[PDB]
Formats: C-alpha cells, structure tokens, sequence
C-alpha cells in the first residue's frame, strides 16, 4: 500500500544520508572539541604574558 | 518492478546530489585532521612552560 | 520525458531538501576556517615568546646565581 511504499523510499533514502549524517555530526563534535582546546591554549597563553615583563 | 525501479530512480538522482556533498565532507575532515594535529603540538609545547 | 521528467522534479524536490546539510557544512567550514586563523596565530606567539622565556629564565639564574656567589 501507500504506507508501505513510503517505509521503502525511507530506507532507500536513509542507505545513502544516514552516513553523511553520521560524518557530519562526527566533524561537529570533533570541531567542537578542538574549539574549546584552542580555548583553554589562549586562556593559557593568557596567565603567561605577565612574566615576560 | 515499479518499486525497485521507483527506488534506483530516487536513489540514483540523490547519490549526484551528494557528489559535491562527500567531497565538501572529506575535504572538511583531512583540514580537521591537520588542525587537530597542529594543536596537540602546541599542547606538548605549552607543557613544557605551563609550570609558574 | 517520461522517467526523465520524473527524475527531475525528483531532483528539485530533493535539492531543496538537502538546504540543511548545506547551511551544516557552510557554518563547519566557516568555523574551521576561524579556528585555523586562531591556531595560526598562537603558533606565531608561541614562536616570539618561547626564546624570550628561556632568555629571561637564565638571565635571572646568572644574576641570582652570581649575586650570592658576591
């Protein structure tokens, strides 16, 4: 039926978008993570100028 | 038949859609590769002088 | 068209579909473009800094050392 034919589009659609989804939000958190790395190295660099002079 | 055909039809017209999309995609993540490399190295550098 | 006009209206339809993967990747590659500058810019910090330290570090074990040896 109509119900049926909308479950095996899905699927058909899901076999090729669930991968770039599942990269794309592998990237976001990664990208996320590295954000807040770079940070803490600027709030580092931050605490370390006052002994230069 | 008409199901199978319907679905190779869709899935063909989306997967030349996504062309442009996965080189987007792996071009993103060899330059987060790199980044991530770049700043685990400034990490060890920033080690050896965090100390007082 | 028969299966070509099909295919694209099926293209148009799911194009416009994919705009969210788009603005996804366009605001990745904007902040990926940002943190880039950002480490690009600590590296050139960490590179005029680090040879002032270790200066700066043993000037002041010279002058400590040698105002006690006096």
């Amino acid at each position: 039926d109509i119900i049926w034919d909308q479950l095996i589009v899905k699927r058909t659609l899901a076999d090729l978008l669930i991968p770039i989804n599942r990269q794309i939000s592998d990237i976001q958190s990664t990208l996320s993570e590295v954000t807040t790395r770079v940070h803490e190295i600027e709030r580092q660099l931050h605490e370390i100028t006052p002994v230069l002079k």
